[PDB]
């Protein structure tokens, strides 16, 4: 049986369109370019000013987001246009798949652990549906509650039932990196 997919699919037009949609979502000022300063500011602004992160939590979360978008070639003080963005995302996905195969903590998992410690009011690495609605709407990556509910349908939720970083890292492997058909609708209709 197929547990996952460790092969890239960068020529898939739906993979390009998935991250082009994300690029336009991150380019809120329609400059055609985004910077690491803007991404980390957005990330820290959410957890600090919307989710009540402690200074210790925000520091760990900041280093995780910084390493994530930095893995796509984004740097402080440097503006990244779309050609340099999607090319850097090929390098990010390639490096993450190497960490997946090596059973090495990936950048997307480290971000999830740091973020879920903030989003989970119990700080046990497991978020409820309401907490997932609270983060994704604050970040804006999901706008409707209907699409947030699709996430908990796609994910193997536990008996609570909450979503943990293990399951979300499994779904993000196929959604952001390898275009796993079983990971479709992970963000509902919010992300193509
Ligand atoms: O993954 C996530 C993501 C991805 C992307 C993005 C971006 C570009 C792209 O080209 C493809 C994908 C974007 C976002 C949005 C964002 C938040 C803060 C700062 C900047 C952006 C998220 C959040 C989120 C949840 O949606 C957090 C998370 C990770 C790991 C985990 O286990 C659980 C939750």
């Amino acid at each position: 049986h197929h547990h996952g997919k460790l092969t890239s699919d960068f020529d898939n037009p739906r993979w390009i369109g998935r991250h082009k949609h994300m690029f336009n979502f991150l380019d809120v000022n329609h400059n055609g370019k985004i910077s690491l300063d803007e991404m980390v500011y957005k990330a820290s602004d959410i957890v600090i000013n919307n989710l009540g992160a402690t200074p210790e939590q925000a520091k760990r979360h900041k280093d995780a987001v910084e390493a994530f978008f930095g893995g796509a070639g984004m740097k402080y003080g440097v503006e990244t246009d779309w050609p340099a963005y999607i090319e850097g995302w090929k390098k990010l996905a390639t490096d993450e798949l190497e960490k997946y195969a090596k059973n090495e903590p990936t950048l997307i998992r480290i971000w999830g652990d740091a973020l879920f410690d903030i989003v989970d009011k119990d700080q046990n690495g497991a978020i409820t549906l309401d907490e997932w609605k609270a983060y994704t709407k604050a970040a804006g990556i999901i706008q409707s509650s209907e699409d947030c509910e699709e996430t908990f349908r796609v994910c193997d939720i536990d008996e609570s039932g909450q979503l943990d970083v293990d399951e979300m890292t499994r779904q993000h492997l196929g959604f952001w990196y390898t275009m796993d058909p079983a990971c479709e609708k992970l963000y509902g209709g919010a992300v193509p």
